[PDB]
């Protein structure tokens, strides 16, 4: 099975998922000087007031905080998007040390981690149908740097001991993802892909310029999770990020001057 090791990591994925070498793969390096301000881009509309979190799952690659996406409760619209995208889950990618962990990079800078809030276009009816469409998903990416604690992250941190190993889940109701946002919704956007297999080219990426700060102690608890299942040889869940892929024939647009 694919993973993040020397034997099954990102440089191997193309053998089972040949789209790994495709024309619109993610993540990418964001060259801030080349990204063009697009005055036609709209403000993001992030409407999370009615978000209903249900569960947190260690899936062996990261942990997902899952939402009720059976109705328009938490939606993303505006920005570069046409129509309405429903929040299904969020997860993170992070490093073994603070100097790596993000998937996107900014002028080759790697952040300690990257949050992905995953949304699907309701015009396709279900997530499985949306991932088959070039405008099926919108992923909001938020960088994490290490400094001050993020108070709105601590409820996530404190449940991780209960989902240490692959295939463990826990009830995770009433979590408000608004506590993970930075102040500014200034963003970069480009067309890309899922950053894990099956690497489908179905994502409009929206990457916020302003990182959030988390504490060293918060990210250290991410790094105590396990890739392995219960009782198996312990493999710390660290460095679960795909490196930047070729930009090819794409433009990164900025919402801001
Ligand atoms: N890291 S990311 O690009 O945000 C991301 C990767 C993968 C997924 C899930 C994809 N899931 C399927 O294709 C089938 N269910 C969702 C999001
Ligand atoms: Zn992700």
């Amino acid at each position: 099975h694919w993973g993040y090791g020397k034997h099954n990591g990102p440089e191997h994925w193309h053998k089972d998922f040949p789209i790994a070498k495709g024309e619109r793969q993610s993540p990418v390096d964001i060259d801030t000087h080349t990204a063009k301000y697009d005055p036609s881009l709209k403000p993001l509309s992030v409407s999370y007031d009615q978000a209903t979190s249900l569960r947190i799952l260690n899936n062996g690659h990261a942990f997902n905080v899952e939402f009720d996406d059976s109705q328009d409760k938490a939606v993303l619209k505006g920005g570069p998007l046409d129509g309405t995208y429903r929040l299904i889950q969020f997860h993170f990618h992070w490093g073994s040390l603070d100097g790596q962990g993000s998937e996107h990079t900014v002028d080759k800078k790697k952040y300690a981690a990257e949050l992905h809030l995953v949304h699907w276009n309701t015009k396709y009816g279900d997530f499985g149908k949306a991932v088959q469409q070039p405008d099926g998903l919108a992923v909001l990416g938020i960088f994490l740097k290490v400094g001050s604690a993020k108070p709105g992250l601590q409820k996530v941190v404190d449940v991780l001991d209960s989902i240490k190993t692959k295939g463990k889940s826990a009830d995770f109701t009433n979590f408000d993802p608004r506590g993970l946002l930075p102040e500014s919704l200034d963003y970069w956007t480009y067309p890309g892909s899922l950053t894990t297999p099956p690497l489908l080219e179905c994502v409009t990426w929206i990457v916020l310029k302003e990182p959030i700060s988390v504490s060293s102690e918060q990210v250290l608890k991410f790094r105590k999770l396990n890739f392995n299942g219960e009782g198996e040889p312990e493999e710390l869940m660290v460095d679960n990020w795909r490196p930047a892929q070729p930009l090819k024939n794409r433009q990164i647009k900025a919402s801001f001057k």
